[PDB]
DNA sequence: CGCGGGGGACAGCGCGTACGTGCGTTTAAGCGGTGCTAGAGCTGTCTACGACCAATTGAGCGGCCTCGGCACCGGGATTCTCCAGGGCGGCCGCGGA
């Protein structure tokens, strides 16, 4: 079981890890930044998305 | 591509005042000094704290297909605006005694 689940989040960390790892960014990364990653994905997607619905119900369209 | 035209771009000149420049006299900074002490900083350190692959794993995806929604006119007073008479801002002028 991925540890997003734990956490509140979905992802496998373990990815956005290797992400980050394959960026050429840092030799040591911090185990919490991509968590904190997640979380932001997480609720600036949420209030992007709720945007994208607001706009979508000026028009009364569900897609 | 073509034309009527009319609201809008562009200019000429007066207003006048709004900065602009020349008079004195400041309020507060620059510089010399200082005596400290208060923050910035690498070295023994040592530990905890990150990375990666075995057993599993779940989890989101790869692919289709239904169906409650997309697009907009039948269906249409009102909105949005445009244009012709009426009473009027009155304005104004001119003349008997």
């Amino acid at each position: 079981q991925s540890r997003s689940a734990k956490a509140g989040l979905t992802f496998p960390v373990g990815r956005v890890h290797r992400l980050l790892r394959r960026g050429n960014y840092a030799q040591r990364i911090g185990s919490g930044a991509p968590v904190y990653l997640t979380a932001v994905l997480e609720y600036l997607a949420a209030e992007i998305l709720e945007l994208a619905g607001n706009a979508a119900r000026d028009n009364k369209k569900t897609r």
